[PDB]
């Protein structure tokens, strides 16, 4: 996160830390056995890591559960990032407590101008590179379809939605992958991607979790 400011400890219960040796994306619990990421977060080997703050200190309310299995979006295509969504399921659930805790799924899209947090343990430099051990937070706005897609001609899909700031200074970035953006305490969400990171007139880029809440529960309910 660039341009954000501390979170404060468990302050964002939901957020998760992938973690295969070291922490590589976020992504959010959604209920005590799943967790919602991007597919361009896809490996295998992954520890699920929650209630973190800093992520190279254990600090007393971290639970590490290996994930059982990651389902990415059948849909998803890697060139395009159309579809950029995945769901992890937890070895053993998690115990769900006010320092972690779910994130309800939307009912409905988000529009423009709605202000939402986004958070992660990414890079907080626009230029070059500062990675933070505690979690940081950003507030900002969802940016209407003409102006996302005027930023970024020929990219966007009706999948997608830009968050942040034209003028730059303030962005999600890499490392920040698959963390969420929450908006009137709903997943509306994914950190996906952008055009460098804060980059006058090209705002982060997000996958609009509203348009694939029918694919979570029935995923959740068969598997
Ligand atoms: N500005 C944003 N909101 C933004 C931009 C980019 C990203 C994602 N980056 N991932 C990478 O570059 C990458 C991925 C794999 C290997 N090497 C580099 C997220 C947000
Ligand atoms: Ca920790």
């Amino acid at each position: 996160i660039v341009g954000g400011y501390t979170c404060g400890a468990n302050t964002v219960p939901y957020q998760v830390s992938l973690n295969s040796g070291y922490h590589f994306c976020g992504g959010s619990l959604i209920n005590s056995q799943w967790v919602v990421s991007a597919a361009h977060c896809y490996k295998s080997g992954i520890q699920v890591r929650l209630g973190e703050d800093n992520i190279n200190v254990v600090e007393g309310n971290e639970q590490f559960i290996s994930a059982s299995k990651s389902i990415v979006h059948p849909s998803y295509n890697s060139n395009t990032l159309n579809n950029d969504i995945m769901l992890i399921k937890l070895k053993s659930a998690a115990s769900l407590n006010s320092r972690v805790a779910s994130i309800s799924l939307p009912t409905s899209c988000a529009s423009a101008g709605t202000q939402c947090l986004i958070s992660g343990w990414g890079n907080t430099k626009s230029s070059g590179t500062s990675y933070p051990d505690v979690l940081k937070c950003l507030k900002a706005p969802i940016l209407s379809d003409s102006s996302c897609k005027s930023a970024y001609p020929g990219q966007i899909t009706s999948n997608m939605f830009c968050a942040g700031y034209l003028e730059g200074g303030k962005d999600s970035c890499q490392g920040d992958s698959g963390g969420p953006v929450v908006c009137s305490g709903k997943l509306q969400g994914i950190v996906s991607w952008g055009s460098g990171c804060a980059q006058k007139n090209k705002p982060g880029v997000y996958t609009k979790v509203c348009n694939y809440v029918s694919w979570i529960k029935q995923t959740i309910a068969s598997n």
